[PDB]
C-alpha cells in the first residue's frame, strides 16, 4: 500500500509525538495563514496580528481549547512512545523534553 513514496527534512514525526503549539496566538497564526492561500507569508504573519486583535475574548477561547488539547495528545503520544523504548532512550528524551516543561530561570 504505502511504502513511503516521499520523504522530509525535519525528522519530527519520528522521535516525538505531535509537537503542541506554544499558545492560543501562535496556534491560530498556523490556522489563519492556512486558510490565507491568496496571502504571501509576509501578509499572512502580520494578519494573524490583526486577526488576533480584533478576535473577540470568545473567539480567542475557543483557540485556546485547541492549543491546550494538542498538549494532551502530546502527553499521552509522548507517554506511550516513551515507555515503549528502553530507560537508555527514555533518558535522552525525558532529558529534552521532560526538561522542558514550559518554564524559564524561575517561576519568579
Amino acid at each position: 500500500g504505502s511504502s513511503g513514496s516521499s520523504g522530509q527534512l525535519k525528522d519530527k514525526f519520528d522521535g516525538r509525538p505531535t509537537k503542541p503549539p506554544p499558545n492560543s496566538y501562535s496556534l491560530y497564526c498556523a490556522e489563519l495563514m492556512a486558510n490565507m492561500k491568496d496571502v504571501p507569508s509576509t501578509e499572512r504573519m502580520v494578519l494573524c496580528s490583526q486577526q488576533w486583535k480584533l478576535l473577540s475574548q470568545k473567539e480567542k477561547d475557543a483557540y485556546h481549547k485547541k492549543c491546550d488539547q494538542k498538549k494532551k495528545d502530546y502527553e499521552v503520544e509522548l507517554l506511550r512512545f516513551l515507555e515503549s523504548l528502553p530507560e537508555e532512550e527514555q533518558q535522552r528524551v525525558l532529558g529534552e523534553e521532560k526538561m522542558l516543561n514550559i518554564s524559564g530561570p524561575s517561576s519568579g
